[PDB]
């Protein structure tokens, strides 16, 4: 709310995570600290019953190369990801994100993993 950026905030709040249940699939986007960076192999999301959906759309970032992973795609605030459907199923599915990073002022902190589970509602938000 005042900062909102830099490495000034926790990695708890750095993150604002965010899902959309669609007809047509599941959109996630998380909204990362200016402070901070993910990378875009590191980071995963998969929402599905049991392995039905097909496969993940990163919105894509930006590419950097770097000696903490090297040159790949990350977000420096941006990162939503789109999961379409692959069957036709009216039942409840499970959905599971990975978030890992490290912060722009050259700090790495371990990853953090969130279910979120699925069955009819739209928005949904960890727990935590």
């Amino acid at each position: 709310m005042a900062l909102d950026a830099n490495d000034l905030l926790p990695p708890e709040k750095a993150f604002v995570p965010e899902l959309a249940v669609a007809d047509d699939g599941v959109n996630v986007r998380f909204r990362i600290a200016d402070g901070y960076y993910m990378y875009q192999a590191k980071i995963v999301g998969k929402t599905n019953p049991a392995d039905l959906l097909g496969q993940p759309s990163f919105s894509k970032g930006e590419e950097k190369e770097d000696e903490f992973f090297g040159r790949q795609t990350v977000y420096h605030h941006e990162a939503q990801v789109a999961f379409p459907y692959a069957k036709a199923v009216g039942e409840p599915y499970k959905l599971v994100l990975t978030y890992q990073g490290s912060a722009e002022a050259g700090v790495c902190y371990p990853p953090v993993d969130t279910e979120f589970d699925i069955f009819g509602n739209g928005t949904y938000h960890p727990q935590t």
